[PDB]
């Protein structure tokens, strides 16, 4: 089971803004596409449990089509987030900490941090 508590959490990302709350798979992708540059990466939560999965875009190879990840991520008994499972944080905005500066996991180097307020973007029609 999961069940909030009374008050606010001690962890906060909502400060961020590469931290896509009250989002929706399709979000996600979305707001990567409109960048459509390797790099957007992005932080949104799993509306099956209580954990976060972060969107990024690899693009085609021929700068042809689009193509966008998810790597969703996990707890180990020590209670430390891991993408790459195979380096664990303490916090989760401590495991971007670093790979923004070096991947350090067969994934890209996070170069545009797609934040809340994205750049530009057209609407359908």
């Amino acid at each position: 089971g999961s069940s909030g508590s009374s008050g606010n959490k001690i962890t906060n990302l909502e400060i961020y803004e590469w931290y896509h709350r009250n989002i929706t798979r399709n979000q996600a992708e979305h707001l990567l596409r409109q960048e459509s540059k390797e790099g957007a990466f992005i932080v949104r939560d799993s509306r099956h449990l209580g954990s976060y999965t972060i969107s990024v875009f690899m693009g085609a190879r021929r700068s042809t089509e689009a193509a966008i990840k998810h790597y969703q991520i996990k707890k180990n008994d020590s209670g430390q987030w891991y993408v790459a499972e195979r380096h664990a944080f303490q916090s989760i905005p401590e495991l971007i900490w670093y790979h923004q500066h070096n991947a350090a996991g067969l994934m890209t180097r996070l170069r545009y941090p797609v934040g809340l307020m994205g750049s530009s973007g057209p609407s359908s029609g």
